[PDB]
């Protein structure tokens, strides 16, 4: 999986936008260090025009005009504050050449020659060097291409990110803006004074296991991604089930299915009786907080909901218990606790402190994380919607996203990173 890079481009917002300090919240704060990678792959329409650089450029340009923030620059405050510097700095574009083939990636499995498709960050050179925004467009010999999103998470969270990417591909189709970006994230900022109200067990360290694992089996090494579809069927199954062994409650369709990855996981990793697990469920909340947020709120609205079993309770209890131990964490984040998290946030010396990184999700814990809501198929650039969409790879053992079908179809995909060995036992699954 060789890669040309063909041409390299810092491109800047197409006019003057606002020189400012964008101030981050919290929950800007508390987040990933690093560039989320994203992918999509598009088969070639025959068309000479496909992807060319100067169309996708010129409309990037134009949308670094109303989303400015993104081509600006992390810098600190006065008081150690990590800050969008809006310096109008720019984004960088790649434009890359393979002798691969689209298909060579078989199913698409965020494996990480997939990070190949991202051009890669050097962090550091100082917090200020690196840009907020990497692009890179690879055409394949078979004639399709790929787009390579790394994000800098303090800019956005993947809802304002496809925000920006799918405003950037409706001007791509010479379609202008719809829900302006609106940019102020101090309507997170916390109480003052604040008062947490809410013990926030998701910012409690996650629980170790007790007989330390074999690191040559729990390394970076012996760690594979892979994915695996639902059919629909399967998931209408899944659902129900729930009526099993006389349970009456109804849980919903993630509920469900979160906690039958949750639960084929701990069984997949044989843990023991004893053993806590802790499941990390990405939660949005510009649904929840009451005061209600903006159309196109520009920044991190990420909360996380935090559910906890022992294996003995998990994996030989019926997939509604795991689903109703979700469901107890999920339903309590309403308004209320959601401030009550920015408070207990304000609190803490050090939010970095506070920054998951596996560690956090390495055996035996997990993330789930659903993109099943996100418009990660609309950007269409003028030749089509992409056949598949996805993490540019993953990181961490013990992540692992939930992707919505690109036909749909109301089939699902998960996306994961286990210990090899785990991995083929992970197929508890279709069970
Ligand atoms: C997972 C949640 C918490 C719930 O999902 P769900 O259970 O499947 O929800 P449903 O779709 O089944 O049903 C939701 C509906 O339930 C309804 N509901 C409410 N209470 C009830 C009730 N008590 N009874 C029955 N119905 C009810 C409620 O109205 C709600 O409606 P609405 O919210 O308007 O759709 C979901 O809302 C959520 O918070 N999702 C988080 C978003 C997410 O997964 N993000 C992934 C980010 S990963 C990342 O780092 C991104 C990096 C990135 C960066 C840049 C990029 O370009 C790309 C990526």
């Amino acid at each position: 999986m060789k890669i040309n890079i063909r041409d390299s481009t810092m491109v800047r917002p197409a006019t003057e936008t606002p020189i400012t300090n964008l101030w981050n919240s919290n929950v800007d704060l508390v987040i990933p260090r690093f560039h989320t990678p994203s992918v999509y792959f598009y088969r070639p329409t025959g068309a000479s025009n496909f992807f060319d650089p100067q169309v996708m450029k010129e409309a990037l340009s134009k949308a670094l005009v109303p989303f400015y923030p993104m081509a600006g620059r992390l810098k600190r405050d006065d008081d150690g504050r990590i800050e969008i510097d809006c310096n109008g700095a720019g984004v960088l574009f790649v434009v890359a050449d393979t002798p691969s083939v689209i298909d060579d990636f078989g199913d698409f499995a965020p494996t990480l020659n997939l990070r190949q498709l991202i051009p890669e960050v050097d962090h550091s050179a100082g917090i200020h060097s690196f840009p907020l925004l990497v692009l890179q467009v690879t055409f394949f010999k078979c004639g399709g291409a790929s787009l390579g999103v790394g994000m800098q998470h303090h800019a956005a969270d993947g809802f304002s990110g496809l925000h920006f990417i799918n405003t950037w591909s409706d001007m791509a189709r010479g379609l202008d803006l719809t829900i302006p970006p609106f940019i102020d994230r101090t309507l997170l900022r916390a109480r003052d004074p604040p008062q947490p109200a809410f013990h926030h067990v998701e910012y409690q360290p996650a629980p170790s296991m007790k007989i330390p694992l074999d690191p040559s089996k729990s390394g970076p090494e012996n760690t594979t991604v892979s994915i695996f579809k639902l059919t629909r069927d399967q998931l209408v199954a899944l659902k129900a089930k729930s009526k099993e062994d006389g349970n009456t409650v109804s849980y919903s369709s993630y509920e469900m299915l979160a906690g039958h990855v949750w639960r084929s996981v701990g069984k997949a990793r044989g843990l023991p009786n004893d053993q806590e697990t802790k499941l990390y469920i990405a939660t949005d909340g510009r649904s929840r907080l009451r005061p209600q947020l903006p159309p196109g709120y520009f920044g991190n609205v990420i909360f996380t909901a935090t559910p906890l079993a022992v294996a003995g309770d998990l994996l030989s209890k019926p997939t509604w218990y795991a689903a109703g131990q979700i469901h107890d964490f999920l339903v309590r984040m309403d308004d209320n606790y959601l401030r009550s998290a920015l408070d207990y946030l304000e609190m803490q010396p050090d939010l970095s402190a506070l920054v998951r990184g596996a560690h956090t999700y390495k055996c035996p814990n997990l993330g789930i994380t659903s993109w099943v809501r996100l418009p990660i198929y609309d950007a269409d650039f003028g030749w089509g919607r992409p056949i598949f969409m996805g993490p540019g790879g993953i990181p961490y053992e013990g992540l692992s996203f939930v992707l919505p079908s690109p036909t749909n179809d109301g089939s699902l995909s998960v996306a994961i990173a286990l210990q090899s060995e785990h991995m083929k036992l992970f197929e508890k699954f279709l069970f």
